[PDB]
């Protein structure tokens, strides 16, 4: 696949692939009853400093991708990235477009010298935990994650 | 008894030296080894960010405890999430009430925004960050792996 695949970082005039993506979260997730922002609401967002996303390309078909935040620290002047949603579509899985997605958006931010990447993933998924184990981390930390859904 | 002392305030760009006192509170809370605190000028410009909010906890002008948290617009919803990244207090004024203070100011703070969550995270190792957390009326819990990529 690697002679018909591109990786793409989109930019702010990439919002329909932005979409895309987002209809393909939506498809991989699984998410239920799923109303998408409207589209300024999603251009803004992609024109944020702060957020990028990666996607893959079979043709002019969005096939997987990655969405990420720049946090800017206060303990160093790299920044760190995390990265929030990765999906493949389910006809191209196990083809390395994963892989290749991580490997994309770790070389482009250390090409902008930020400190360090990171993703969550949950505890019961054995398949994204052996995925990314498969990526190289430089380590992995158990984590308990809490939330405050607000009123 | 610091009840009627104990002052919860959200830094503003102003407030750069108490800032500084609160990455100094880390630092000494978290135990950080070889830390080099970046200059003012790349702290001002962070705390200047309109995506990024502080929440202080003082008894006089004396900052003994904070967090840090981060705006993350989404994709999925026009409402954001807030990400509370760091929550400390100082070893002296530990269980004493600071700490559910400052989720309490936080949480009220992004609910008055309309924002649709806010979410933070504890390493399972650190027993006294879960207890404290799991005392705060979270509406869930999950158990999670974090996988970090130091870069060159
Ligand atoms: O495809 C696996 C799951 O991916 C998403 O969940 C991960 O990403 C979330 C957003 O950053 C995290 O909150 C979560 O902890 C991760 O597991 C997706 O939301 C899930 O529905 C998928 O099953
Ligand atoms: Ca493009
Ligand atoms: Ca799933
Ligand atoms: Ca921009
Ligand atoms: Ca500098
Ligand atoms: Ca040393
Ligand atoms: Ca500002
Ligand atoms: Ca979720
Ligand atoms: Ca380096
Ligand atoms: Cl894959
Ligand atoms: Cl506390």
């Amino acid at each position: 696949i690697d002679n018909f695949l591109k990786i793409e970082r989109l930019a702010e005039n990439d919002l329909p692939k932005f979409i895309q993506l987002i209809r393909l979260f939506e498809a991989v997730f699984e998410m239920k009853n799923f109303s998408i922002p409207d589209s300024e609401h999603l251009q803004k967002l992609l024109n944020q400093n702060n957020f990028y996303v990666f996607v893959a390309l079979l043709e002019n078909k969005i096939v997987g991708g990655l969405t990420s935040y720049v946090l800017e620290q206060y303990y160093s002047e790299k920044p760190l990235a995390y990265i929030y949603d990765l999906a493949v579509d389910t006809n191209w899985q196990r083809q390395g477009i994963g892989k290749k997605l991580i490997t994309a958006t770790n070389q482009f931010y250390t090409e902008k010298g930020f400190e360090e990447v990171f993703v969550q993933a949950d505890k019961v998924d054995d398949y994204a935990l052996d995925f990314y184990r498969s990526t190289k981390p430089t380590a992995e930390e158990q984590v308990v994650h809490f939330y405050y859904t607000l009123k």
